[PDB]
């Protein structure tokens, strides 16, 4: 459906859920979430035992993403190293989050944004980002993401 059926496995140590799915005890424990971005009009600290970024942010194409991109990849990044689970969640799990997801997949592989959207949806299909979103992926593919990728070599 169009908020998704419960956090989804996108890479290992990688999920995207809705609001819902982010404050479930069984979903979290289940997928042993420590790391929770979330990304939506209220985002704040809420639960124990899960370290948080947080970025307020609409979902709408007058909302700018690619400057929480690097926060977002390092956050992100630093978990996954370390042999733990992130979970990316918005409202929906449809926009803002895909959005942060397809940006670090397209850090840590040689991806552009669509093949990284094609990756986000075998996992969860209702995956779509808005066209403002789009076009700040499509900015970052042709004049950003080698310069992160050269980052993510130099820094880990």
């Amino acid at each position: 459906g169009p908020m998704g059926n419960g956090m989804n496995k996108i890479l290992p140590g990688l999920y995207i859920g809705n609001f819902k799915d982010a404050r479930d005890a069984e979903q979290l424990s289940k997928n042993k979430v420590t790391h929770i971005l979330s990304v939506h009009d209220s985002a704040r600290p809420m639960l124990e035992g899960v370290k948080y970024l947080c970025i307020p942010a609409a979902d709408s194409p007058s909302q700018n993403l690619t400057r929480h991109f690097k926060e977002s990849i390092k956050f992100i990044h630093e978990c996954r190293l370390r042999g733990e689970s992130c979970l990316v969640h918005s409202l929906a799990g449809v926009a803002r989050s895909v959005t942060l997801v397809i940006a670090y997949i397209m850090t840590v592989t040689d991806f552009g944004w669509e093949d990284a959207l094609h990756t986000v949806r075998a996992g969860r299909s209702c995956a779509n980002p808005n066209v403002g979103f789009q076009r700040q992926l499509q900015e970052f593919e042709k004049h950003e993401v080698h310069q992160y990728r050269q980052w993510l070599k130099e820094e880990y």
